[PDB]
């Protein structure tokens, strides 16, 4: 579990979104994992406006932060799980790193600030949905 809190969003993985998320939608995207609702209180993230392909991210199943080298937000072919069926997900990013269930929402960052979350795992692979190209999250 885990969200980005940036201004008055909330980002967390929407397979992962609760009845409250949905009731105060700001916006969704089922090919990129991801949605976005309304808070009442302001947030201290910051989103990375950048090219880093190099970055930090929280493996809430190991209660560690590993240092990782990942791909640019492309779309990989995700097998069928529990949330979805077999599909191409967007602006998904690999790096070699544990991850299991417990652990889509931890935060992927690097120096500039938020990159993305945690959307997949398996294998010794984690992947990460990227946010950097949502300019909207730094306005209203
Ligand atoms: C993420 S850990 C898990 C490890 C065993 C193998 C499967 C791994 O699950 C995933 O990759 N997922 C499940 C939740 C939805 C994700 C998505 N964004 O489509 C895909
Ligand atoms: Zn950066």
């Amino acid at each position: 579990s885990g969200a980005i809190y940036v201004g008055n969003y909330r980002v967390v993985n929407r397979h992962l979104a609760t009845h409250n998320d949905w009731a105060n939608l700001v916006w969704e995207d089922s090919s990129r994992d991801l949605l976005v609702s309304s808070t009442t209180a302001q947030g201290c993230d910051t989103i990375a406006r950048c090219d880093c392909q190099t970055g930090v991210y929280y493996c809430s199943s190991r209660r560690k932060h590993y240092p990782v080298s990942f791909s640019k937000p492309s779309l990989i072919f995700v097998e069928a799980s529990e949330y979805y069926p077999a599909r191409y997900q967007s602006h998904l990013m690999l790096a070699v790193g544990h991850s299991e269930p417990g652990d889509c929402g931890g935060i992927l960052r690097c120096q500039h600030g938020v990159v993305g979350i945690v959307s997949t795992g398996g294998n010794g692979l984690v992947g990460f949905a990227d946010v950097r190209d949502l300019l909207w999250l730094d306005e209203e």
